């Protein structure tokens, strides 16, 4: 049906929860899951919450945390020390459950000391349904049946209009299955995506080769970048990889 | 005097009693819908969008889904465009008859309808004596309300900015006719070849695209500015529409 | 604390009765203009857009439609900068002499109108030594309601979301005296022919770019990440700028 | 011997020069409508006794159409005028291993570096060569070859150009798109495309 | 070899009455000299080295060139910078061999034993970068990764053949194909 | 062809000995390597100057390509900036310093006993009458090719020389300092493989001519060049959109 019923589904289900701890993350979709609650319990009954961890930009952290600010939220920060648990430590293939096991676990601890009833999450339609359907999380976005088109429509038509357009993904990703992630490599990481990104490339993702750094772009963008070859080169070099290479394939 | 604009614009409505609105999508025959549903109510108006080969259904099933958000009984109905031979064919007039055919159904489906008239969403904007659908129109005596009710374009956002109204299709449209030069006939197969290229030069990150059509050649224009960001793609695009058809891949060194 | 910053802004516009309002465009005066239209009446708000040498006209049109569709009685009036001697051979203490003719113009204007105050549209974020305005502002008695009632950045960007407010200008500005070095004096002749090179630099595709005026040598700044689609241009650029006076065209290799 | 400039017809002047001297061997540059006179002017120069001759091709109804029997055809046409000067000069040519007209004419094959092509190599084949259209395309040919591009074709599509450059080259080119597709259109075109392919 | 060097000696050089081909090195280098020593007049024949044999050059020590050097004299006992230049263009000097070839070792890290299968994709992925218009080009080989050096100004003539380039050395074995951003030796 | 050569030859012949102006050039090296096929080595004099207003990179090739040739090689220093009008780089500049290198010639060639001054052209010459044979004798930029490739000619300077007082506009002063920066400049973008270049010398701004074929390919050493440059004394490194 239109947006207008996919939205009194979405208010008839925050009123029955009353309280709720939402699991903000200052995307598009996570924002409008936090407005609506704010909308329709108010600020006593609603806590949001940002994870920071060592997997994340702290930029990431410190945008979300003021975006839920900005809203009205009472916000709150939790960090998770992911590395301590081993399957994420090296970097198995099952490792985005057990990190995500652990972020599901943090937030219902969270909304049990907390009035909440459940936690939402901010996911919407259109890779691990067994870690939600674990810790009791609630999708209100995906339950109401909104893709990307029916969230912008309703984000706009209530003048939401700041958010992380950029999306991340667990630095975990920049490793090859086996490596064992440590606190070294990993700021090493970040630390060449966050100056490619300060070239003006936000979607960029510097693949780690023990001395040899693999740099994935988006193909469109490929030209645009080597103005910046001599620079990267040198900066890379200096976060302690031997070899700075660019992926002739590009991102994805 | 916005509200002077506005109240010209209510009170026509009335005296209509019933119509039968013809939805784009767009911002303009948006506010139509609108207004004719809060004046006119939701039993009085009927939505009306027109698919055709001419026109992507991404862009007709689009505006569907904006009438069923805003609460229309909306219809669809399908235009064989290429049934008359001036469109077929391609004349330089042939922008006219495509139109007159457009505002022919669209008068048929209003008079089976409680529709006295069909509105469209034009404005004193396009009112220009070479705007091409407006002849027609005149010709079918549809009526193009806010022109009528004097809205500029930026008058047009203070309503719809005071109606809460968004949600509106942004990306703008051209008949596919434009790609073809003025004689070439066109066929379902080609004109499926034209929108298939387009569609693939797209999806590579170029929204701004032209796949113009010369029987075995196909000449890309591209806005100047991403040239440089094309070359990545040369022989992609070279294989991927030679096997669309086209025997030449080519890219205009002019721009759009 | 926003629900109570909110009514801090209404008891100042409430006890100030009747004001005169220096728009811009920007998000930050057209917060205060809505919200003096809101709170005092479209009566008793006069929003007043300065036109000048050192700005574009594109620039003052822009402000005047966002200003006349908020809903405002506006009026522009006209600096003549270069008259000052100070902003006319650049030295750089210039953004301050300008800035000081600026209120003054702003308060003969308000003291003419009923109003009692000027308010600017400044914040809490540019409550800072190293800001141009604050100096002259404070001088001139202009009241900067934003920064009275505890506005941040992010205060405003969340009060103009409850306003309905998803409309400002987003293209920043800058006097057009940073393309001149210190000793270099502004004719009217050395403006046009700069602000002439840029707009046609924007034209192309270069909406963040410039042209640093070094007599004869044209000097561009383009963001790098850029300067490779900017090839394709060079030519017409070089061309179309030296019909401008320049003799030289060149790029700067640093960037912007 | 018929000269062409290449090494092969060289090869021949320069033995017939030592075997039957200067007097009794005639030195024959052909110049036409189907290729640049920059090339017909350096093969005299690189004979430098020569004398010069114009074939006029295009007076050929299979060449004027582009059939492609017109390679053949403008051959055949070529040795017919070669014996024809012979007669009153009282013919060699040098293919070396690696024609149906050739020996048709009773051509006797005994065996610069930038080569040519027939400029109907520029034309699909159902496109009849003009005394314009051909004009047109040597000249946008040279054009680009003057702007730093040695290997270039524009193949003529009656309103369209089409440009083939050496892929390896399209990213130096773009700083010329527009004087190309300017220069280009003054020529003739109405469209001046690249293409995305290749030499 | 070729070069300027080399061919004076031949055409300087007691009457009418070799240039080697290794694995190491490719078939071209091999072709072109001999069809340049055939053109100065001499009577050239090739001799060919198996230069895997010797532990050295196989196990790739820095102490392989100089082995591998010794490999190559041995079989040429068994058979049997301005004034040179000087002496050559008063002869009508034609042609020298000016691009120099390189041992694909120097594609491998130090200690990579050296495959016959590996060497070749390297070989092949060169000669691939070359035929595209790349005459300067390595393709240096880190297992599963390659890494392609070409020479910094001709990277920007370079991003047609990205994806081409790229499917094309994976093809040959590579799970990864890269370009340095840093260009070739220098 | 041979008709061009042989109005060479006679005219050579009948100086019997000559002093011959060495540039390096394609150009002045058929004329020197002629000479001594014609007058032999000890009749032929040829003569490379030094200045301020040439890299001694250019002038160390120059004396290598003659000696490697066989001519009895001889260089001079021209103190061209103490003419004030190469200094101040007046309009007439390339006249002065023509004059005063045509001038030191003729005297070099009056030492040694010469005939004439002899180079390599294909209203400075005619006040010191310096014989230009390649032009008397009918030579084109293809004639003179030519010959060179039949006469086993195959080391010439092919990177073409200014007087680096063409970077500098009309008035500007040319200081020591100043043409070594300029001199600098340019040897490290010709280093990056630009051997056509130009540094352009404007106060605080290096404007720098590329051809226009090449500009493309420079994009990726935007950021060396800029930081090099700015190093030597330029405020601005910036590139000229015009091209070379
Ligand atoms: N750093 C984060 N902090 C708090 N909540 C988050 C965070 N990341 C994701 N969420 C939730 O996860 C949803 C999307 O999941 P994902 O795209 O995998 O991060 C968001 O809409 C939020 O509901
Ligand atoms: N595909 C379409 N289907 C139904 N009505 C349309 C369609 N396109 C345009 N209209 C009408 O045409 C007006 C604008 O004309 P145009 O933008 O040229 O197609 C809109 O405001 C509608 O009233
Ligand atoms: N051209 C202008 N015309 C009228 N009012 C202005 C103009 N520029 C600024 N104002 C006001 O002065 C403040 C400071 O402007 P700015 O220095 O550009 O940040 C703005 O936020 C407005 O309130």
């Amino acid at each position: 049906a239109t947006l207008a019923t996919k939205k009194a589904t979405l208010v008839a289900a925050l009123k029955d929860l009353q309280r709720v701890t939402v699991a903000f993350s200052g995307g598009i979709d996570s924002t409008l899951v936090l407005k609506m609650a704010l909308d329709v319990l108010g600020r006593d009954n609603v806590t949001a919450v940002v994870a920071n961890s060592e997997l994340f930009t702290d930029e990431e952290f410190d945008k979300a945390m003021s975006l839920a600010e900005e809203l009205g939220a009472n916000v709150q920060g939790t960090t998770l020390d992911y590395l301590s648990d081993d399957h994420i430590k090296n970097n198995t293939p099952d490792s985005w459950y057990y990190a995500k096991k652990m972020f599901y676990s943090r937030l219902n601890d969270i909304a049990a000391n907390n009035g909440s009833a459940a936690v939402l999450d901010g996911m919407i339609k259109n890779p691990g349904l067994k870690a939600r359907s674990e810790a009791g999380a609630r999708s209100l976005l995906q339950e109401a049946d909104f893709f990307k088109t029916d969230v912008r429509a309703l984000a706009q038509e209530l003048g939401l209009t700041n958010w992380n357009k950029v999306a991340s993904c667990s630095v975990s990703s920049r490793f090859p299955y086996g490596t064992t992630l440590t606190h070294d490599n990993i700021a090493q990481v970040m630390a060449a995506e966050k100056y490619l990104r300060s070239l003006g490339f936000p979607t960029v993702r510097v693949r780690f080769h023990n001395d040899i750094a693999r740099i994935e772009l988006p193909e469109a963008r490929i030209g645009d970048f080597l103005v910046f070859n001599d620079r990267v080169n040198r900066q890379l070099q200096s976060l302690g990889f031997r070899y700075v290479t660019l992926d002739l394939g590009g991102f994805r």
